[PDB]
């Protein structure tokens, strides 16, 4: 029911990816590590790096046992070189247990780490399916599980803080909770719905109807979910495939009207500032992602509004005004749930049921008028043609 | 071959540099200079040194003109402080004229001069931008042009001999040539390919495509120019940004495959030895580095051969083997095309039509299945932007 000892025990923003610590190794060596739900390698960096102010270091843990292979893991942000190995894990604001997981000791990399993110390594937790160098190489969440009593299942809260967080500041604020084997209540509002885990290998769902302010995209489903639709922690923006992407910006632009942006703002690149308190927010429409339910003929929606997928972002001039990039991409591998979207709501990646849980998390930033939600039940017909094949 | 005069006028090899004979002062104080198209000062040991069997003794020349003024300069190499001062220069195997020119006069150097390089000073040849103390002290070349009707331009065509040369034949080998004021045609084969100056202060060019074999690196074509991409004769490596090297080594391993070589030899620290005339040329990759066309939107590629990157060396204990050093090292000062390079090639630096031009060079080392080229034009894009800007 609660889970007091892990509560708030994330920090960072969705532009820079939300970080848990833990530690590696005999003595422990403590680090900073990115939760990716998007990927299912445990790496660490294993030598120094401009953006790094520390890093594993193998030679200095007792415990450390070297697999003797390299591996190559490139993904779309960047991509890094590593050493395989082995030693023993924990996690400071987690269960109270230690586990001998694979690491990959990072020795080169290409746009991977991010400069003034504070975290120094990336936890994959995805299935083995896609882990590198193949499925082989267990997962840290597998063995966890094998290893202990942990239920199996985590649930996330990411908390965005609705403004820019300075240096200083994303560095003291408590970005969220990963809560480990369980599910906390006092983390969200209303009921929680879920979606099944359509195969594990990222965590996919199946999304069956869009809509912008009520208005349905009107896309074959198939469309939302091609060539797959995953949550995924590791990414910022809602990403959409290509189709959809045109489709929701020509939506979103035809429903905020009364204000025209320019190009660079609906592509992701260039930032739109209000004077400071005046973002309309009420001129942005809301976006409704339905997703199959556990129950034959069954959905439930899921709305996001313009607080979630405008993210707010420090203006060049460090001026007063308040300023946002639009945090909707396009995609052409699929739609991608990311960070953006992950903090309106608390959820729950349930393992042990091949399901994931939403619910309207006690965090998100809403407006007086306005609030995220959860709800359904919707019928809902043919909903298996959505998936792609 | 329009300038007989000076064709052969250089000596030396990749490790060691390849140097000029210069008389300095009145009468003439003949010297052995190291042609260095990666700095702009022009200095001579003036006083005694371990490495040195002669030096220039101002004393002595009635034309000495003392500047009254020390300068330090350090290069990533070595260092050395000298006294600055002018004096009459000459190029015995160069254009016939006399010029009155800047000297820095090493009175003392560290990890400079070289142990039987025989050479005894340095011709920085790029512009006053980089000269030391500052841009006022005007290049030699500068001098050159300013004082005689030389056009304003050089040409070398730097010669490795594909094996190692003992000291006794390092001596008497011809190492190239540096035509002054001219380009002569009997020094390349094909055709010219030129590429724009980006600026004027070491000779800057923009890299937009690099191939490993044909195989595309792939990369933002700004990592190839960061902080930027010279021609250097002063260095004998191709020595590329961190991240270029990595993913280079790593293609260049890929595709040697078929043979196993220890970390030290992909460092350039260690050598590989086979026996005498085995060396397997065939499994190491060609590599072509794609350089900013005069034409927009139009490129060309200089392709050089393992027989280039793999530098000669004499095996540790002499025998009979052929041995190398891997020449392609990493820079954290931008892509360095370095002698090693040089060889495959004969370049042309235009400095009055802000251009360097690349044609395969009469001397470099090749096999019979595969030759260095200088091919284009490539239709490329936004090229510009593969320039890098602090
Ligand atoms: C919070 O976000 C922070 C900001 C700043 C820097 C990145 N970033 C983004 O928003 C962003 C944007 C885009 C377009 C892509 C990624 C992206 O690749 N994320 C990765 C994780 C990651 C995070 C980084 F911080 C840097 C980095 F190198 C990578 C995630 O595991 C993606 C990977 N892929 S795969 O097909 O490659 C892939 C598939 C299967 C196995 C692997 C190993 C990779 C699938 C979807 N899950 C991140
Ligand atoms: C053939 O090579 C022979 C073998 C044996 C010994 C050296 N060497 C190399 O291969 C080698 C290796 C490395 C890593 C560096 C150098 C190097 O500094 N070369 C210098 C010239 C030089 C040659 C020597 F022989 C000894 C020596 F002291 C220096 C060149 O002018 C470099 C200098 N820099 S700057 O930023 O410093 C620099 C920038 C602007 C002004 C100055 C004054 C220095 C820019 C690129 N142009 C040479």
């Amino acid at each position: 029911g609660s889970f007091v000892e892990m509560v708030d025990n994330l920090r960072g923003k969705s532009g820079q990816g939300y970080y848990v610590e833990m530690t590696v190794g005999s003595p422990p060596q403590t680090l900073n590590i990115l939760v990716d739900t998007g990927s299912s390698n445990f790496a660490v960096g294993a030598a120094p790096h401009p953006f790094l102010h520390r890093y594993y270091q193998r030679q200095l843990s007792s415990t450390y046992r070297d697999l003797r292979k390299g591996v190559y893991v490139p993904y779309t942000q960047g991509k890094w070189e590593g050493e395989l190995g082995t030693d023993l894990v924990s996690i400071p604001h987690g269960p109270n247990v230690t586990v001998r997981a694979n690491i990959a000791a990072i020795t080169e990399s290409d746009k991977f780490f991010i400069n003034g993110s504070n975290w120094e390594g990336i936890l994959g937790l995805a299935y083995a399916e896609i882990a590198r160098p193949d499925d082989s190489l267990e997962p840290f969440f597998d063995s966890l599980v094998k290893q202990t009593h942990v239920p199996n299942l985590f649930s996330l809260q990411l908390c965005g803080a609705g403004f820019p967080l300075n240096q200083s500041e994303v560095l003291a604020s408590v970005g969220g909770s990963m809560i480990i084997g369980g599910i906390d209540h006092s983390l969200y509002t209303g009921s929680l719905w879920y979606t099944p885990i359509r195969r594990e290998w990222y965590y996919e769902v199946i999304i069956v109807r869009v809509e912008i302010n009520g208005q349905d995209l009107k896309m074959d489903c198939k469309e939302y979910n091609y060539d797959k639709s995953i949550v995924d922690s590791g990414t910022t923006n809602l990403r959409l495939p290509k189709k959809v992407f045109e489709a929701a910006v020509k939506s979103i632009k035809a429903a905020s009207s009364t204000e025209k942006f320019p190009d660079g703002f609906w592509l992701g690149e260039q930032l739109v500032c209000w004077q400071a308190g005046t973002t309309p927010w009420n001129i942005f429409p809301v976006i409704s992602l339905y997703l199959m339910g556990e129950v034959t003929n069954q959905s439930f929606r899921i709305t996001i509004l313009p607080q979630q997928y405008l993210r707010p972002v420090e203006d060049v001039a460090t001026s007063q005004d308040d300023c946002y990039k639009f945090a909707i991409s396009q995609s052409s591998t699929g739609t991608v749930m990311g960070a953006v979207i992950m903090e309106g709501f608390y959820v729950v990646f349930d393992r042990a049921r091949k399901r994931i849980g939403f619910a309207v998390s006690a965090c998100h930033v809403h407006d007086e008028f306005r609030t995220a939600a959860v709800e359904g039940p919707f019928v809902t017909l043919d909903m298996e043609d959505c998936g792609y094949n």
